[PDB]
């Protein structure tokens, strides 16, 4: 059972719910975590759902190694781990673990790229990386080690790379939102944010209510040319001019089931929206000592088999030496999203009885509407899902006009969407400033940095001022703390 | 063009073959190799094969970390990488890059089984390790970083992980042999070979006729309860005894690939078996400047849709800029197992001309029998790919009974099938002298080991003796030089 409540003690709670479900494990490396398979599943899943959708694209997947040469990272030229020693024998140069792969790939793509025939070049890769940072990690959302996908792409124009790096932002979108049933805010990273060498980063960033904190959900990346000059990257127009490429990069991690795992988890532990549960449906016989345990169990076999032919994913829980008290609870802390219960008056009426995991209402269905069923209340679970998690965050956005309603905001746990004239040191100081304020506060018990500039604009008044500085305002900003 | 001869010079022709096609790319970290999606693809078919038919054994993936402490290694107690860095700050106890993860989960194992309730455990990863040797590298077959799957498993007795070691074996034969086309043979390694700490590890060996190599293609290990003592992996009985889990693991890596370019390459280059072929049919429009182009093309889009109906991988080589000539070797280089050319006389007709990689025979077919007859001239390059490589390995074993007979054989470029005794120290010795043999040999222009005990025992003799200690022989053992 978990224990710690969600409102109360998140950490402990989010602890609980990820460790009692069977999703993690500790390791003896700070900042690393086992991926066991009742979470590995929902990575699997997500994986053949973005793997489809850019191979679509006509992105392929390939395999670059996990080393880096000191000086091709010093071409770009930090969290980044150092390999010095074979065994005993010491490396006559260090190479680091990839961070990221833009300096292992891009001195192959300046090969394989002679003309514009080569082009758009577009591939992708599953692996992991690593981000040596001392802090204290987050199962999920902050570790030493993770496994991500990270898209690259080049084309022969500025006008190609960027509707590439649009169009997967929107999967991004779909990856959050259809998949996990998280809803994402649209945008663009501010100068300071966005990616070291970049020309322009989009996000797609979440909000967990509890902390009050946004996150980083996924990113894609305009390189523009930046990494074209700095690696060579050049191509022959038809008439023989060499100009260089325009390229994308943009990435994904298991930082998404720890969002999804925040978002839809209750008091009683986790909820798994059933697009991405490993098992939709739960079925547990009664199995009283004074019954027909053999027409029972074999009923539920059936059952089995005609969700199946649904493309369902059912579990049969038939174990003897557990009660029905101790498998609801069981399977609602692993948080499947729907538990069939099939006893000799089910057997008798030629019913089932079906419990949704994210309300507990049940439902008694006949056989026969099983599943067409259970197929409409696992879109309307994935639905209601999303549209509570949507509702909490738009409760979470206050939209202000002025500075002094920053801390009532932050004190609330909530976000803020401000007029901003978009200067970089006076997102420094506002950092810096909302930092010391912070503190201040926490002596009587930091920072808000921007999140995004959201690409859904509202209405932006003729004459309205930065909220920080008074100058003409630019855009709509979204502020908060931050992951 | 691919213009070593595989024949004549095979390191060449081998190396041409692989970069021609646009399998790999080379990198400034030695023994480390880009695997392009020509090759990826080959990957991720195998890799989906082994998935789905371990998943049906209730094996589920999972992800553990890329390193390990150096006190856990040293539980066990060498081509280890270790980090000792991150960025400037150096780390307070080092750590090591896997290269296997036994000591990285079964501390898990340990912590996760409790009682006989438990077990099964059955996990497998995908991901890469790393064996830092500063021997000379080989492009798949040999290479300092490299991905694999490795699968762990747990039981109550030693007869259920033993069932389990063969089941896993016979899937990495029809990896090799149902999916690549190359046939392999079962056995088990001798005590000098086995895998270090295990019980007894079984192989399944391919052979290299141009070079007169046997190598390893996968590994499928009984630890026993080797390793559950080591780490304390202990289940309760139904009666509350405490007892040591038997245990199983077995890897197979991309080194697959490079036994399949080889196996099945001619003076051309690759030549790919249509099931893991990620373009089985190139179609080619013949494209004469004074034709209805587009009625061309538009067949071959219809030709492509029909094909793709019966699940064919279909691709059309649309390109005006180069000739069918360049196109046909284009695709001869990269394996492509059928090319389809569609030209004004081939509509005219209502037939396409298909011409099949490995043999060049060319067909005409009418466009109605056109999916039912690639399916079946598909399975028969497949079957032909198969055989023919099966009677060179067959060509490749010589039989013998008396050391004197060894020298010969591996001068021929083949394996010897010869009673041994299985004394340990006889394999030592044989493997320094016939490197010695081979040297004195080289003078005038080495080592053979055992490669498996095969589980097909061929008659033994009443009275065989060892060929080589003349002491009672045990069984025929499977020898050779090798990678
Ligand atoms: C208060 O204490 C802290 C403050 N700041 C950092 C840490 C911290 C602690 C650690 F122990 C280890 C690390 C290193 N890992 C990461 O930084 C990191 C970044 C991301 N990111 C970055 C943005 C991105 C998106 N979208 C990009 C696509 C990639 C995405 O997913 C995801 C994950 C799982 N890990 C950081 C702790
Ligand atoms: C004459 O020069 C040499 C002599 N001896 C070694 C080398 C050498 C050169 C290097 F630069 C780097 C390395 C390190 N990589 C590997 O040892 C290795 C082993 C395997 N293995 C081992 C057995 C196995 C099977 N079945 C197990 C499942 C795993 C399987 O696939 C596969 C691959 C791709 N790499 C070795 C060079
Ligand atoms: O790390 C990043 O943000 C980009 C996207 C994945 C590859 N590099
Ligand atoms: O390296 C080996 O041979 C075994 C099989 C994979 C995991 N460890």
């Amino acid at each position: 059972m978990v224990t710690a409540k969600k409102d109360e003690n998140f950490s402990e709670w989010y602890t609980q719910a990820i460790v009692r479900s069977e999703m993690i494990e500790y390791y003896d490396i700070s900042g690393c975590y086992i991926m066991r398979p009742w979470a590995f599943h929902i990575w699997e899943k997500v994986q053949r759902f973005f793997d489809d959708e850019i191979k679509k694209m006509g992105v392929e997947n390939s395999y670059f190694p996990m080393f880096v040469s000191r000086h091709k990272l010093e071409k770009e030229k930090p969290e980044v781990a150092w390999v010095t020693h074979y065994g005993d024998s010491p490396l006559p140069e260090k190479i680091a673990i990839r961070p990221t792969s833009e300096t292992i790939m891009y001195p192959a793509y300046a090969k394989w790229i002679r003309s514009h025939r080569d082009l758009p070049l577009k591939l992708n890769q599953w692996c992991s990386v690593v981000r040596w940072e001392f802090k204290q990690p987050t199962p999920f959302l902050r570790t030493r080690e993770f496994l991500w996908q990270e898209g690259h792409t080049a084309h022969a124009t500025e006008e190609e790379a960027w509707e590439l790096v649009l169009d997967i932002l929107e999967l991004y979108r779909r990856w959050y939102e259809e998949c996990l049933a998280v809803p994402v805010i649209k945008g663009e990273k501010s100068e300071g944010e966005k990616f070291a060498g970049g020309k322009k980063t989009t996000t797609v960033e979440a909000f967990i209510p509890e902390n009050g904190r946004g996150i980083q959900a996924a990113t894609s990346h305009l390189l523009g040319t930046n990494f074209a000059k700095m690696f060579e990257i050049e191509f022959e127009d038809e008439e023989g001019h060499k100009r260089l490429v325009h390229q994308t990069s943009w990435g994904c991690t298991t930082r998404s089931l720890g969002v999804m795992i925040m978002t839809h988890g209750d008091d009683k532990g986790l909820v798994i929206p059933p697009r991405v549960a490993s098992v939709q449906v739960v079925i547990i016989p009664i199995l009283f000592k004074d019954e027909n345990t053999g027409e029972i169990l074999g009923k539920c076999r059936e059952l089995k088999t005609m969700l199946e032919k649904a493309d369902i994913r059912v579990r049969i829980d038939d174990r003897s030496n557990y009660t029905p008290g101790w498998k609801y609870n069981h399977w609602e802390v692993k948080g499947v999203p729907l538990r069939l219960e099939l006893g000799p008056k089910d057997l008798a009426k030629g019913t089932a009885r079906v419990v949704r995991r994210d309300t507990g209402e049940a439902y008694q269905i006949s056989w026969a509407d099983l599943a067409p069923k259970l197929l409409e209340l696992m879109e309307g679970i994935q639905r209601s899902l999303f549209e509570k998690a949507k509702a909490r965050l738009h409760e979470g956005i206050e939209k202000i006009s002025t500075f002094d309603e920053v801390m009532p905001a932050l004190n609330r746990k909530h976000l803020v969407l401000a007029p901003w004239c978009e200067d970089p040191e006076s997102e420094e100081q506002i950092k810096k400033e909302t930092q010391k304020l912070s503190e201040i506060q926490a002596i009587e018990a930091g920072a808000m940095k921007t999140l995004c500039i959201p690409f859904d604009q509202p209405p932006m008044p003729e004459g309205t001022k930065c909220f920080y500085t008074g100058k003409p305002a630019k855009r709509w900003t979204l502020w908060g703390r931050s992951y």
